[PDB]
Order: C-alpha cells, then structure tokens, then sequence
C-alpha cells in the first residue's frame, strides 16, 4: 500500500460521483495527453470512463503501461467543466488515498 496526495482541485464545485475502496485497475499510458491513467474493473460505477489521477505525485514503480493495481479514493468531476460550451476529454477525475500492486 503507497499512500498518496492529490491537489489538484475543482474550481467551482466538486461533484463526487463515487468511492472506491479496493478496487481492480489498470494503468493505461495516454500516448496523446503523455499521462497515466486507471481503468478500473467495476465499469458500471464509472460507465466504462478512465480516471485521471489529477494532481496526484504517483511513485514511479506504478508508472507502467498495463499494470494490474489495487486502489482506493473519490471519484469526482467538476461543475467548471459540465458547462453547455465545454467540449472536454471524456474522463472523470479521482482523488487516491492508496495504490497497491494487485
């Protein structure tokens, strides 16, 4: 279990969507973004949406593309972004609180 801190926050209103606790992932590599991302198993909690750990400080050991992991923390959204004119990266954000090797 690595602990994590994330600080990346919302502007105008957090919208929690869901918490995880011990959760089937993988890391995905964002070829365009060049960011990691997690595709969770439970894919009905997320419609199938990868999560980007914004903001997060990830230990470099997780950094792989495909890599099984357990995690837990909030996944949210911001109202800044649920705007008529914003057209967005189809994601959803998440705050971890730990990351595991599965």
């Amino acid at each position: 279990e690595s602990h994590a801190s994330c600080s990346c926050e919302c502007v105008e209103e957090k919208i929690p969507i869901v918490t995880l606790k011990n959760e089937n992932a993988h890391f995905r590599y964002m070829k365009r973004r060049n960011d990691f991302a997690l595709e969770i198993e439970n894919k009905e909690l997320v419609r199938g949406l990868y999560l980007i750990p914004r903001g997060c400080d990830i230990p470099k050991k997780y950094k792989e593309d495909g890599l099984p992991v357990i995690i837990s923390g909030e996944v949210f959204d911001c109202s800044e972004y649920i705007k008529p004119w914003i057209k967005r990266d189809p994601v959803y954000f998440i705050k971890l609180s730990t990351i595991k090797k599965k």
